[PDB]
């Protein structure tokens, strides 16, 4: 199947490392064509996109002017730009090129050796249930220390959408358009009004990392947080497993019944690293003061968007803190999320 990557840039020259990256791993030209789309108009990374030649179709949002912005938005122009610009470039890709999904990667994200055979091992499955409604190449918390080096092939079902080097296909977009929002594109689709109730894939170690600490975001959350990504390095041959195991009734009742069977341990001992014979363990919270506080004793990213945790599902985090993996969960009569929990 053809699957094009979409490339966003705007004015960084350091669309070199990312374009740089994508075509030193790309297996097929044919079958992954690279579309830039840039926004701006800034002639340095227009010279780098356009030194590329015919390795990459290169093509420019044409509506450069402000753009007005509501009232409680002065310091966020930026953020409607981005909005506008993926709007159009989506619209070119599904429009005029008229593929049947793509792969949308920012210019400040560096890929992953086995980027392509990933999403080209899940577009089936993307297409098959529409229980799903994207691949990302991200894990939330896919901090060295907190993912199992060993099982760099390990996927999962998250309701948090990740972005970051993510797959959709033409169809999302048809539901996506005609509402797509002015701003904070990524935080609306987060809502339960865009998502409705849908999951994206996941993996256990990350297929892009972000470089950009200047952007239009403030640089804390990446100081903080992105910056510590690890990116693979393992090529995995996912187009050679049995990804089966991510379809939803098998998903829905095997990982949840791994979750709910996994011991229970109190927060504290597995911080300490006490009971270290139970290798996978679940730590309950009941509560939003006992997410956010056992979330932050872990080191796991503790912010929700429309009440969902970073790479949640069915409420459940899973990483690997300190050699063992846990799953910060609710109780299993969990029955859906809470958008009040901010
Ligand atoms: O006016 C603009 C500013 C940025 N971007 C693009 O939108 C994405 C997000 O930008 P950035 O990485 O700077 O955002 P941050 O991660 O800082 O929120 C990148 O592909 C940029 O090239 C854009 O299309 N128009
Ligand atoms: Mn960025």
């Amino acid at each position: 199947a053809v699957i094009p990557i979409l490339v966003i840039a705007c004015d960084r020259s350091t669309v070199r490392r990312c374009l740089d990256k994508l075509l030193h791993y790309r297996p097929s030209a044919e079958l992954f064509p690279i579309i830039v789309s840039q926004d701006c108009g800034h002639e340095e990374t227009a010279q780098v996109i356009a030194s590329y030649g015919s390795a990459v179709t290169h093509i420019r949002q044409p509506d450069l002017s402000n753009i007005a912005v509501q009232p409680d938005h002065r310091k966020f122009q930026g953020y409607y730009k981005i909005a506008r610009h993926y709007r159009w470039a989506l619209g070119q890709i599904f429009h005029n090129f008229n593929y049947p999904a793509a792969v949308v990667v920012e210019d400040d994200l560096e890929v992953a050796p086995d980027f392509f055979e990933y999403f080209q091992a899940t577009y089936p499955l993307l297409k098959a249930d529409p229980s799903l409604w994207c691949v990302s190449a991200w894990n939330d918390n896919g901090k060295e220390q907190m993912v199992d080096s060993s099982k760099p092939e390990l996927l999962y079902r998250t309701d948090f959408f990740p972005g970051l080097g993510w797959l959709l296909l033409a169809e999302l977009w048809a539901e996506l358009e005609p509402k797509w929002p002015k701003a904070f594109w990524d935080d609306w689709m987060r809502r339960p009004e865009q998502r409705k109730g849908r999951a994206c894939v996941r993996p256990e170690i990350s297929r892009t990392m972000t470089f950009g600490r200047k952007g239009v975001s403030h640089g804390q959350f990446f100081d903080q947080h992105l910056k510590f990504i690890k990116l693979n390095q393992q090529f995995v041959p996912f187009t050679q497993l049995d990804l089966s195991y991510l379809q939803q009734e098998a998903y829905d009742r095997d990982f949840l019944a791994r979750v709910y069977g996994a011991p229970q341990l109190q927060v504290e001992k597995v911080r300490t690293n006490d009971r270290k014979e139970l290798g996978e363990v679940r730590v309950q919270y009941t509560g939003r003061d006992s997410f956010k506080a056992f979330a932050k004793a872990l080191g796991v990213m503790d912010d929700l968007k429309s009440g969902v945790p970073r790479a949640g599902y069915r409420g459940i985090v899973t990483f690997l803190f300190r050699g063992r993996r846990v799953h910060l969960a609710p109780p299993q009569t969990w029955d859906g999320y809470d958008p009040s929990w901010t």
